[PDB]
C-alpha cells in the first residue's frame, strides 16, 4: 500500500523500509560504498541513508528528508543554504549551545545578521523583523527551564512577513511534536538524541519541501558544508528509530513520576517539566505535544555547592552532557559545562547555580526516584 | 619510542595506535559511541577518530589532524575557517569539481572573492593576489590531463605574500607526495581515495599545524560546517591505510606498464602519465613525486563516439567516477560526467571528446591491457 | 552498587555494562579484534562478548554466560559438553526443527541416545528416564501449538533420578520466564528473537553455573563447536536488549489483542495463545510466566488452500519463517517450511493444514486486525 | 566473463564480487540481517558470506566454499560431518593447538579414534591407516620448526587406501600453496590468519567438492556444530582479501631479509624457515610453495631465560600468540604458551627453551631487523 495510510506506530516500524527486492532481506541492508558503477555510457544512493531520510519525512509530515554528519550539520546547512550576504535571521535565545555561537559569531562573518529575542513572546519574533529577514528559527521546548513557544502563531507571524519557519525538534521527536503540521515549512534534529536513541550515534536530519530539501543536498551538501552522514550510521539510526514509539511512551512516564516526586520534595525549590500543571505554558504544551518529553530540570536548596554534591552523590544516573538515552543521565550546567561563564551572565541566560538537568532513561523509575532521594538528602 | 623516528612503512602500520592499554586489544577499538561520561562535577575523545588523525599527521609530517565527513568538508572546513566576508582566495582552475562550485558560488554570496588562475604558471598565481588574498588553494597532480603544481615554488610565492598555502593531496596520498615538507601550510584529503582506498568509506583528512587545526575543529567544524566523521569511518580508514604502501607501490608499477601499453597504441593520440617522460613537467614530477602515481587519462582517436564506444567495450574494467579503488575503474567525461556542458566549453577545461580517465586497481597489468586493447580495438 | 540489586528493568539497561574506564565512553567499545597483546613473557577478551554474558547471566538469575554463533550453536555446545557415548538424553518431542535432527541423527552417529517424549506430560519424562541419562531437553512455550511444560515439576523429576534439566528460553525471553528460578541447571536462547529483538543478529547465549560454563567455554567451544560469536554481533545483541522490556511489553500487549480478535472470528476454527483463558495449560501459564508472549498460533477455516490464500492475501504483515521481530511475521507451515512432509506425518507432528503462525510486531495492533481481518475474509 | 579465467590478482580482487544489480554499488553490501522475506507461499543468502565462499573457492581452486565462525569450526564441522562412532582419522602430529586437544579427546568421546604420526614421513601415514579410516589430516608447513609435508605423496596414499586428504591451508594462504592442485580433497583456513590479514577477524572458511560442501552446510552447521560466520565477519574478510596478493609478496620479501639476517648472527643457533637453503625439506618446499611465507622460528642462545630476556626486550615487534597480521608479533612458547608443560614434554613436541616464533608483518623490514640485533644483544 502507502505508508502514509498507516497508523504511527506502523509507520515507525515500516516507513521508507521494505524486503529488498533482490534478495528478500528483511533488514535494510548496509550499503557500505563510496563507488556506484554504471552498465553504459548512456546510462552513466545511498540507499540505506535513503531509507532513514523517507521515514523520517514520513514521520513528521514532510515531502522529503536529508540526514546529515550532525545536528549542527542539520542547521548550519539548513541555513546556509537559505542564506547570503546581506539576509536576516531572527532566532530564539534560549537555543542550544553551539547553535548560538554558529548565529552569534559564523553567520554575521559571513555577512549575515541574526536578532536574537525571547520567543516565548511572539511579539518579539514579530517586532525583529526587517525587509532582509529569511528565516525564523525556534526551539521547542527550550534549554534549561523547559520554556515552550507556540509554533502555530510563530509560523504565523513569519509567514505573513514573508519568512521561513525553521524549528528545532530534537528534545520532542516526532512521536510528540510535530512542527510542519503547525505550518513550520521546516523541521531540524539532532538524531543522536532520541530518534537514534542508543547514545552511539552523531547525526543530523532536515525534512521539508521538495524543491527546498533538493537545494539543502544538491548546494547545501554538496557546495557548503560536505556534512553527509554516513551508512552505518543511517543503518543504526534506522534501527534505533524502530523503538522510537515505545521508548518515548517509557522515557515520558518516568520523567512524569520522577518530576511530581521533585515537586513534592522540601528541598528541591523547582521543578521545570511541561507535564506539571505549574508549568507556565501548560495549556499550550497539552495542545502542541502528544507527550511533556523525558527531559527535567530543576532547583535544589543551596545553590552551587548542593548542585555539585548532588552530582557527585548519585550512583545510577551517570554524569553527563547528553540526553536522550536508554541510560538516565545527569548534569549541573554551573558547575560542569557553563562553569567558565561569569555567574551573572549564567543567572538570566536561565542557568541558576543551583539547576540540575535530568535525561530520563528506560531504568524502573523507583530505582531512579531512590537514587535521586539518596543523592538529595547526601547534598542538603 | 617515537613513532616519527621509525621508517615510512613502520609508520603506515604503527603511528597513531598501538595496544589498548585496558585490555590489550590489538586492533583500535570502534568507539561508537556519543556519549562520554564524567567521573565528577570538578572532571566533568573520540579516540577511534583521534588515531586516525595522529597517523595521518605522522605521514604528512604535519602536527595535527582533523577528521572530516567527506573531502568537500575538509576544504569548506578549512577555508570557511580561514576567510570572512572580504577576504580573498587565489586558487587554481584545474580543481575537482564540487570544489569549484562551492569556490565560483558559494564563497562570492558569503563576500569572500575568489580568483582562478593557471597553476601550472606560477607567475599567474603571483599577479592575482591582493592585499585582501588570506590564502592561496591548489591541487597537484590536477584533473582531467594531470598536470602538476610546483609546490615548493608556489609555497615561497605566497608566504611572501602574506597568505597561507593549502594544497589537496588525495592523488598522490602521503606515501607518494609530502606538501607540508615542501612549504605547504596546510593539507587536505578526501580519504574516499587511496587513503582508505577500499572505495567504501566517503571522509576527508586536514593536516596542518596545531594552531590551526585547534581552529578547524573548535570552530571550523563545531560552529560552521558541523562534518564530523564518525567512529566506524574512521575505524574502516585506519584499517585501509594499513595497506598503503605495498597498494600504492602496485597501483604505480601498473599504471606505468599500462601507460606504456597505451603509448605504444597507434589508436592513442595522447597519453596523460607523469611516468612518462613525454609528461610537460616531467622533470618537476621526479623531484616533487616519490611514484607518479595510479591514475592515467588518454585520448582515444575518433572523439565522442570512439569514446563512448570504448567504455561501452570494456568487460573487466568497471565505469565509475571514482578513484583510488583496488578495482581498476574507467570514465568518459564528455559522455558521462560533464555530458550536459556545451562542447566549446568543456574543450579547454581540457576535456576533449575522446579523453578517457583511468585509475588503475590491483588485478594483473596483463588482464587490464587485455581487456583495454579488445575495447580500443573494436572502439575503432 | 551491584547491578543484581536494581529492578528488572534498571537490570536490562545497566547489567554487564559501565562506562569505559579508560576513555568514558558510555556504549560498550566494540572490540572487533582478534589479536590481544602481552606487556611481558611473565604476563604473557572478548570485552564486548563479555557484557552481553554477564548481562544475560543477571537476567536469567545463572551465574555465568557464554555467547555462540547461533541458537543451533548454544544447543550443540551444551549437548556436547555434556553427554559422551553412551550417554542418554530424554528430550520433548514438540522442539524446534534443526534441534530435532541434531537429536534425531547427530546424536545417535556419536554413540549418544536421544528418546523422545511429549513433555506436557512430566510422567513420561520419569518413564524415560535410564541409568545412563546425563540430560532432560525440554522448550516452552513449544511450537506449534504454544503448549507448555511445567518446569518446576520436570526439574525435580529430572534431579530425583540425577540428570541436569535445559530449557529452552528463547520463545519468552529472560524478561517474561526465567527457568533457572524454576530449578532449571542450564538455559539456552536463539538470541535471534527476542533478546537481540531486530532481526538482523544471528546468535545463541548459554547460562547456568560458572563451573558448568567453564566447561562449555573452554571444552565445548575451544575443542568442539568453534562457535564463537562475533564481537559486533555482541554489541548489536547489547544494544537490541536495551529496549528488551519495553519492547516485550508491547509484543505481549499486542498479541493478546490480536489474539481476542482472532477467537471472535467466526471463520477462525481454534486459536492457540497462552493469554486465552481457553489454552489447556492456563494456569500453569499465569504461575510460570509473566506476560503470555508475543507468538500466536491459529487454525482457518478450510485447511490447506485456506491457509495458502490468506497468507498470500496479507499486506501488511510479512511472509517469513523467523520469530521475535519488531515488524509482525507470518507463515504457514503446511505449505511452506512443513511442504515437503507427508500430510498424516505433519498431522499430528501438530500441524494441521489450516494452522497458521504469527510473530506479533510493534506496529498498531489495528492495523495489524485490520490487515488479518482482510486477508481472512478474502481466504475464506 | 568468467573469472575462473583472470589471473590470480585479477581473481582475487574480483572473483565471487560484483556491482550490486539493482543499486550498483560496487562495494558488497553488508546484509546484516537474520530474517528473509517471501513474496508467495508457493515461492515461500546469505549473498554477503556467499560472496567470501564464492571467491575462496575460486580462489583455491575448488568447486564450492563454506564460512565458519573460527578456524576451529571449519576443522570440526568439516570432521564431524565426515566421521561417526567406530570411523578412524590418520592425522599429522605436528599441528595447530586447539585442533590437537579435538582429536585427542573431543573425537575418542564420539567413538571415534585418531592415530597421530609424523606427517614428514609419508610412509608412517600409510603405516597407521586401516580399514575403518576415512580421513587423513594434515597442516604443512606445519609449527614449531615449519616443518613440511608432500601433499600430493601423501594425497596419493590416502586415495589408494579410500580415504580423504584434509589439508590445513592457514599458513600459506591460496596465493602461496594450493592443496587442492596437488590432490587433497578438502582445504581448511583460519580466515584469522593471512586471509583477512587484518587481525580483527575470527572466522573460518572450507573448500572442496559441491557434494561435500553441501553437506557439511546442511549437516555440519546445521545439525551439528551451528558455526556460522556472521555477515560483517564476512565483509571484513572480503575487504582484507582484496590486499591478499599484495601482502602475502611483501611478508615473504620482509621475512627472507629477517630470516638471512638470523642466520648470520652468531647469537642464534638456528633458523627454520623454509626460503632458506639449509631447510630440511627445502627442495619440496620449491616445488609446493610459491612463496616461502612470511612465519620464521629460530632459537636463541642461552635457552629458556634468553628467550624470555629477547622478547622482553623487543620495543617494535608485538608480543602475542597470533599469526599473519600487518604488525610484526613475537612469542616465546617456552614462557608463553606452553609454560604450564613439562620441559622433557615440550622438547621433543618441537619446542626447545630458547625458541622464538614470529610472524613478520609489513613494517620496514630495517627497523625489524634493528629491533631484533637490538633484543637479542640484550637477551645474550
Ligand atoms: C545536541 C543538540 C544539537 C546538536 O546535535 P549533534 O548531533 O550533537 O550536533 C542540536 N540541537 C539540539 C536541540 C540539541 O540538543
Ligand atoms: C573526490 C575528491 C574530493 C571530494 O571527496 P569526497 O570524499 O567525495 O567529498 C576532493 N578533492 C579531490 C582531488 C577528489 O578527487
Ligand atoms: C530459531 C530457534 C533456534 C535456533 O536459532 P538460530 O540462531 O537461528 O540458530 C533454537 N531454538 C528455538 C526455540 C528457536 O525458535
Ligand atoms: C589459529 C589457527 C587455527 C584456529 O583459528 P581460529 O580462527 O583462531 O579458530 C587453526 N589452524 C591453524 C593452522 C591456525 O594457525
Ligand atoms: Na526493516
Ligand atoms: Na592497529
Ligand atoms: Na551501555
Ligand atoms: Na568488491
Amino acid at each position: 500500500s502507502d505508508c502514509r495510510t498507516y497508523g504511527f506506530n506502523t509507520q515507525i516500524v515500516h516507513a521508507g523500509q521494505q524486503p529488498d527486492p533482490s534478495t528478500g532481506a528483511l533488514s535494510t541492508p548496509i550499503f557500505q560504498t563510496s563507488t556506484f558503477v554504471f552498465d553504459s555510457a548512456e546510462q552513466g544512493g545511498n540507499p540505506t541513508t535513503d531509507a532513514l531520510e523517507k521515514k523520517l519525512a514520513v514521520l513528521e509530515r514532510g515531502e522529503a528528508g536529508l540526514a546529515t554528519a550532525s545536528g549542527i550539520s542539520a542547521i548550519t546547512t539548513t541555513l546556509l543554504t537559505l542564506c547570503q550576504q546581506g539576509d536576516h535571521i531572527v532566532s530564539a535565545s534560549a537555543i542550544y549551545g553551539c547553535t548560538h555561537a554558529f548565529l552569534s559569531h559564523s553567520m554575521p562573518k559571513f555577512g549575515i545578521n541574526v536578532s536574537f529575542v525571547d520567543a516565548a513572546k511572539p511579539e518579539e519574533i514579530r517586532a525583529a523583523m526587517r525587509p532582509e529577514t529569511k528565516v525564523v528559527y525556534i526551539e521547542t521546548p527550550a534549554n534549561p527551564t523547559l520554556s515552550l513557544v507556540d509554533i502555530e502563531t510563530v509560523a504565523g507571524i513569519a509567514h505573513q512577513q514573508g519568512a521561513l519557519l525553521v524549528v528545532d525538534n530534537t528534545f520532542m521527536s516526532p512521536y510528540c511534536q510535530q512542527p510542519l503540521q503547525l505550518g513550520a515549512d521546516i523541521v531540524v534534529h539532532s538524531v543522536t538524541k532520541y530518534i537514534n536513541g542508543h547514545g552511539d550515534v552523531i547525526g543530523g536530519i532536515i525534512v521539508g519541501k521538495q524543491e527546498f530539501i533538493d537545494q539543502a543536498r544538491f548546494v547545501g551538501l554538496k557546495d557548503i558544508t560536505g556534512g553527509c552522514m554516513s551508512p552505518f550510521n543511517a543503518w543504526l539510526t534506522l534501527r534505533g528509530v524502530k523503538t522510537l514509539g515505545i521508548r518515548m511512551e517509557r522515557h515520558c512516564e518516568n520523567a512524569l513520576k520522577i518530576a511530581r516526586f521533585l515537586e513534592g520534595h522540601p528541598s528541591i525549590t523547582r521543578v521545570y517539566y511541561p507535564g506539571l500543571s505549574s508549568h507556565p505554558q501548560y495549556e499550550l504544551g497539552q495542545r502542541q505535544m502528544s507527550l511533556p518529553g523525558g527531559i527535567i530540570s530543576f532547583e535544589i536548596a543551596g545553590g552551587l555547592e548542593a548542585g555539585r554534591r548532588m552530582i557527585n552523590s548519585v550512583e545510577l544516573c551517570l554524569l553527563a552532557v547528553a540526553l536522550g538515552d536508554t541510560e538516565t543521565l545527569i548534569q549541573h550546567p554551573a558547575s560542569m559545562t557553563h562553569s567558565p561563564v561569569a555567574p551573572e551572565e549564567r543567572l538570566k541566560a536561565g542557568i541558576t547555580d543551583g539547576l540540575i538537568r535530568l535525561s530520563v532513561g528506560l531504568e524502573d523509575p523507583e530505582d531512579i526516584i531512590n537514587d535521586l532521594e539518596h543523592a538529595i538528602r547526601k547534598a542538603t
